[PDB]
């Protein structure tokens, strides 16, 4: 309007984009990047890659995107797009995204003052390192490292401003417990001048009911099942049968569980471990049990015949609570299995329930 | 043909893409946005994202873009692509797409009053909060939140109207009740000057027979078979192997419909706890049934010294409906969980023959 | 050589790529728009999306781009990439592709006389309207409607030539009928001019084998073991089991089913009420049984002292086709189920038979 | 270097990269195009697209990018980008990319004759037609066509170099027979004027052990079993829960192959033909082994009135081999089963060792 | 700042991109690459893929990008984006990407002597052959081949430096063991003009706690199983049908582990060759004992009047340990059946204890 397309003229008459903003060209230029988390969109256990929805947020004073208000009416503001003007290099230096790049490159918003703002949006997926150790009851602290890429503390004097969380949606499978920011410095052994960066840990922590009646339901079903199985009679016909039945059931649920999230070997989960030590008791019952029924059934004395294993099971039922002895000592090993297996799940319940995700902090916000 | 090529060379003589195209750079520029829905493609409820293909609708009047038709005879439009001509920045701002601009750029439409009509279609990806609670009898409210980028409400005056719903193809598993609009500010602390956006609120109802019989038919079947085993008689032999394989079906399902729905922690589904109820009245029957068999069968008093147990379960079945005595219990446990189970049931299709979808006649239009 | 080189310059001195190339502006420029269609790639009924590989075909007559053979000896043709010239916006209306545009913007080959050729390949997905309902005898009919995106009638006279099918390859699980052309005008209450588009309805088959023996063998041996407990007597002991193993089997298959194709709403599917009509009767059948085993092997008359049952089913038996009398009365119901089970086979089958893919011509065909 | 810089400046100086560089306009220009494959990334039988690693090769003489060696010392070859200079326009007329040029525009290498050397890698995704009829034991003959998209014979003379495959990578799926190469013309009707292109036929062939034992084994598991329920007795409880539960495994190892492979109905697999023939047999045998032993373990002659099935039994017995006649019967069904099954996969073993893929060489190559 | 912008347009004022930046034509220009491992993301075996995050660096001496630092005051360094400047064509030669180029074209750090620093971030897609041989104890030496694309020894001297792995973060799958790099040279007969390279090798070993529960679990299962109908009475009812259900659950779990690993026909597993074992000799126990019971329970001689079966079991007894002879027989070939699969697991015990990923170390160093 004859203001607006003058002042546009003016103001690109001998820009260089590749020219760092600055009066002084030995004086930094101070950048203050700051963070607008929005969503976090997944979180991938097997590739340690997290991706979020995030609009950054950069701000900084342009020596040349200058004018005079008076002799420019009714234009305070001015937009260039991604070529036209110099912005700063701020990426993440952590991030797994093929581009390498998801911001979406905006226009420059520019007032009287040359004051430019850059809120260039986009879905970073950064790789940071998944500990899934407490399965389900783990928090993760996933980190956003920005910084320059090609400038250094005295060129690009980068800073941090607190994260923006009020346009955050809820996830649903994990929960945000906050996203701190700090910003560092990487002084090299060649020269003096510090390479700031600012780092926003993203600090999530999973939502229990999720996964919870999806993994407790199952689990507490073998559990009921492995402690009937620990309490029917020897001679019921159908025991070897369920206890085939259940194993399949739960190694197949295990399959499951393997499928969903990674048993990564950097740490084995502890309810990897439970499962091992039921499947370890479970096998050992039944092996002894068909034996000394496929053994004892038609002979009375086929495999009795050894003295240690005789005397150790008098002992054993000796020390414990005091049709042939084949019956007794069967009982007494089922019985020892059962007495074993409630040790080692209540063993479990105990060392589960204390965590940094305090378990019954967590049921009685979520219950 | 003379006169197109020289009104092209002349209307671009020294036009500026950054300029904002108004005679006074002091008032705003009214722009007319519009949108035209055309298909729901996806309803992600993992993410939270749901997908859309749209027609953007865009009108405005540029001050520059003008020419006399009897000087310029034969020509009445002129098409410019992308970067000719100045356009509005209007973008999405909840897009979940990686890439945040969907919209195909195609040729802005101006005609000899310089009213300039731009069409961009597009498949957005917009990141809306999906309740599934009441599933499948669910409505979502799902929001296309757009507005100018870089314009204020005294540079871009954003005006909203009606989408247009006459070209919408019908998804199969949303119904669309209706795509109302609505036009906000966005006043600041620092300014007066306000920020307006437009608003679609994609209102979709899920259709009740995509899942309807799918889910039905097993929760039919399993319901059966839990009345069935509820009835059954106690010495019946295949009673335990029923309960189990029925149990393991219908967790298999239920592992089905998480794997398919997401079992979000924000809300849990009636479903769910509808299931998780009955898993637990089942799994408390069958153990009952399984000790009262294990421990009665071969002792007639072996689990029957207790008092407490016996003068309770005697007041039970004189106030609900008043071989050996342990017969008659099990009896009445069983009467007593199949009498649970139906009333959980009842009060289930209860609670749920009532919602915002109303259920009658959503089966009535549907049936 | 020194002729080329001349003629490119020439003929690019002045020429503007956003002119429409006419001599005279008010006459309509003739497109003659035509398809080359190659390969179905997919079809896509979750989304109701079309994938094609086509070959487009447009022809015009460039004004400007004209020169004399004799002034110029030995260059007959020339080629423009995508920038250089004009070229008609014709775009895929109903295009379901995230870009809008598959086209691959190939060179524009024009001759001596100014006329331009014009083949841009690509991958189309097209957003139609898949009615599954006489799965899987159905045939689709997808429509490709192309037309000029910011051109009226007088402006480009968009003209239809027959498609071209000799390149196609076969899909293996769709038969192609045929794709027939049609050019339609789009009057608008604005104004007089006509807005012409052509469209390509891509009629399309399903081939029957390709789900046929994969369905039909699992239908046949659900059928056979559905006659079989019909006919089992109802004192065999693994009839229950048997029954519970055969519907669980088919409700995965219908699992499978549905997550194969999608159990639309809009229209359910023949052989899905099909196998809801099974599986309705044999739920009826298989409770009836169990009922009436359980309720008399123990007590001769514990649940047949009600009358009105008895003179029912005295009289059903003395309609139908005239150890106590529970035995029969289970043998007639279980006879009345085999019935009503052939009757439903049968009607479907002939409802089945006849239909716009004719079966039995399709199976001649075929087989 | 006062040198390169100079020869850069004047080989640019009139070049013009849309004219064809030839000292005569009317001369053809001839270029040599070769192939150099490096892996089969994958075989989609589904979409019937192969997808392979190749880098192309071309080969042309630019008449003006020719300079004297001595007035330019030390600089021999020069390298130009995409647009700079004048590349042959040779596409994959077969490509199923989205893209349609899966090539990476690498510079092109010209030396002090106006040689060009032009080698673009990608990953190329080309539609041939997978003729899976054979499995596993089939070859495919996939096409990669090359040519120009806008040049005559008498413009670009195309010529064919054989194909370079001493950089191949083993598929480990699909073993690479050979690629041979040929040119061929494609006169029209308008026009005496030749089109040449390349064609290149990745004659592949499929391994045996990838599919081998693990089709194998579940089929000779398949068949054993069914041998098995072929010469048990009729009598022996368990023969109609065992047929079932072979019946469910080998459908569901069945749904599997066509999940895996396409069972497309241009031409159904021997494999499936011999799979729905084993299906008959064992549906036949047992369903008349059931209505046998329920229509004959409480009735002596219960379905044995009939005089003509007795008849034909006596005569079927006298002319294959020669408690009540009834069990005898059966045996006989059974065995003739047996013998059918037995047959037929004599038959299918002796088709399938002879063909195109001959086994007995493939398993000696491969054991 | 007066300075930067002088600065800037001073060194652009004649610069050509296309020049190789040397003072003399003749000499070669000495690039040094080295490389930076951060992350391994993918190791695809079935397309033979490995997927890398890697920071290239480039470091090289720019003749005309230099200045005196006293004639520019405050300035040291200078950037250009991708096309400002030449850089090294440095590609991944053996890369698998779509894109074939998956760095991200950041800007070049040159400061006043001219030293330019090229870091160039990517997700690295490389094909790769994965000998998937001795599963899961193998160590895959994957190669990243790097050098120029038409450039020789004698124009771009290339130089590796060791590849930086201060940033690697671990994958939990697979063990980084190192990546050595190496320089070779590619001698052509044409010309004596070597082609020099550089090649990383990332030599990794899969972590054995990431499958190793997950298949030992199953494995073991199996094997106690098998032992047990091994070790089962004859006449036990139930042995057949769990031979058939331990069947069945193995062979859907290699098809599991065929889903998940690539059976590729180059080098079968060993873990396959000794399911096959395990496979045959439970095959031929189960139908042993199954045709001897189905021909021996009801004849007493009807399949014994054979003589060299009777002398040749009376023989192998006589020889191994030395109600009718059936049953001794029936127990002499299960117990040999036995002794069979012992030592076959002992010898693969054996023979998967050694290897270069030594197990014993392995365990060491994760349990
Ligand atoms: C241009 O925009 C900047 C944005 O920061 C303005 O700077 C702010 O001005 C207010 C005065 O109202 C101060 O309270 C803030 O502290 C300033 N922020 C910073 C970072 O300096 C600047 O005033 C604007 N220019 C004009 C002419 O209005
Ligand atoms: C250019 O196009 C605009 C499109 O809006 C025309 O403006 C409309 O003109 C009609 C008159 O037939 C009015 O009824 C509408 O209310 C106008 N709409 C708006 C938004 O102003 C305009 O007339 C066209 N110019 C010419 C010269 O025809
Ligand atoms: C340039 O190409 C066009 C292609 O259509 C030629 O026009 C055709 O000419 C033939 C004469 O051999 C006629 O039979 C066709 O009917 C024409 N088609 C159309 C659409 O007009 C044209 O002749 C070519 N120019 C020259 C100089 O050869
Ligand atoms: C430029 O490169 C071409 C590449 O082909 C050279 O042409 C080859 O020259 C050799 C001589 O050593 C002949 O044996 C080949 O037959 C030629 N090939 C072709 C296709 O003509 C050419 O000599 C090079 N130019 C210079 C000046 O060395
Ligand atoms: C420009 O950067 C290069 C980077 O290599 C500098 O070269 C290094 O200079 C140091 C002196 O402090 C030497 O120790 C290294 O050996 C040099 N490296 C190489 C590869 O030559 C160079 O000095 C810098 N220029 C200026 C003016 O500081
Ligand atoms: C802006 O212009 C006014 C006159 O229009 C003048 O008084 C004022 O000093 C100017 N400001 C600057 C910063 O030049
Ligand atoms: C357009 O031109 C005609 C003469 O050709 C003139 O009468 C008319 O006033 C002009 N209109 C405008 C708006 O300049
Ligand atoms: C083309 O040039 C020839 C002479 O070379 C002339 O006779 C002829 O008329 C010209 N044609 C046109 C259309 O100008
Ligand atoms: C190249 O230059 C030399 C002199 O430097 C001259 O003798 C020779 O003829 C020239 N070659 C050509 C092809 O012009
Ligand atoms: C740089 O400039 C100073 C004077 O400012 C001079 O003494 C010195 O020699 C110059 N260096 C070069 C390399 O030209
Ligand atoms: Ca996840
Ligand atoms: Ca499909
Ligand atoms: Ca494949």
């Amino acid at each position: 309007g004859e203001f607006q397309r003058k002042l546009y003229k003016e103001l690109v008459k001998n820009y260089n984009p590749l020219e760092r903003p600055v009066a002084n060209d030995s004086q930094p230029l101070t950048v203050y990047f700051s963070l607008s988390l929005l969503q976090i969109m997944d979180v991938d256990e097997k590739n340690q890659v997290l991706t979020t929805n995030i609009w950054l947020q950069m701000s900084w004073t342009d020596h040349y995107l200058q004018w005079n208000v008076s002799e420019y009416p009714g234009v305070k503001t001015v937009r260039f797009p991604d070529g036209q003007i110099w912005k700063p290099d701020i990426l993440l230096y952590n991030s797994a995204d093929e581009r390498f790049d998801a911001t979406f490159h905006t226009n420059v918003l520019v007032n009287s003052s040359g004051h430019c703002q850059y809120l260039p949006p986009g879905i970073f997926k950064s790789s940071c390192y998944i500990d899934v150790r407490w399965f389900p009851f783990d928090v993760q602290h996933c980190k956003l490292k920005f910084g320059s890429w090609s400038y250094g503390g005295w060129s690009l004097d980068l800073q941090m401003q607190e994260a923006d969380i009020s346009g955050y949606i809820p996830n649903g499978e994990w929960d945000l417990v906050g996203i701190p920011g700090k910003r560092s410095e990487r002084f090299y052994e060649c020269c003096k001048e510090p390479y700031p960066d600012v780092t926003f840990t993203v600090t999530m922590r999973r939502r229990t009911l999720y996964y919870g009646l999806n993994l407790l339901i199952p689990c507490v079903l073998i559990s009921a099942l492995a402690l009937l199985v620990f309490l029917l009679p020897a001679d019921s016909g159908e025991k070897i049968s369920l206890g085939i039945t259940v194993l399949l059931s739960l190694t197949v649920f295990m399959l499951l569980v393997a499928e969903i999230m990674p048993a990564t070997s950097d740490s084995v989960p502890l309810i990897a471990q439970y499962f091992a030590s039921t499947m370890i008791i479970v096998g050992l019952s039944v092996v002894v049990t068909v034996i000394v029924l496929q053994y004892h059934h038609h002979d009375p004395d086929g495999g009795k015949m050894p003295k240690w294993t005789r005397v150790i099971l008098l002992n054993w039922c000796a020390w414990f609570l005091r049709c042939s002895e084949w019956k007794f000592a069967a009982c007494v090993v089922d019985r020892l299995c059962l007495m074993a297996f409630s040790v080692f799940t209540i063993i479990c319940t105990i060392g589960i329930l204390m965590s940094a995700p305090n378990f019954v902090e967590a049921v009685s916000k979520d219950f």
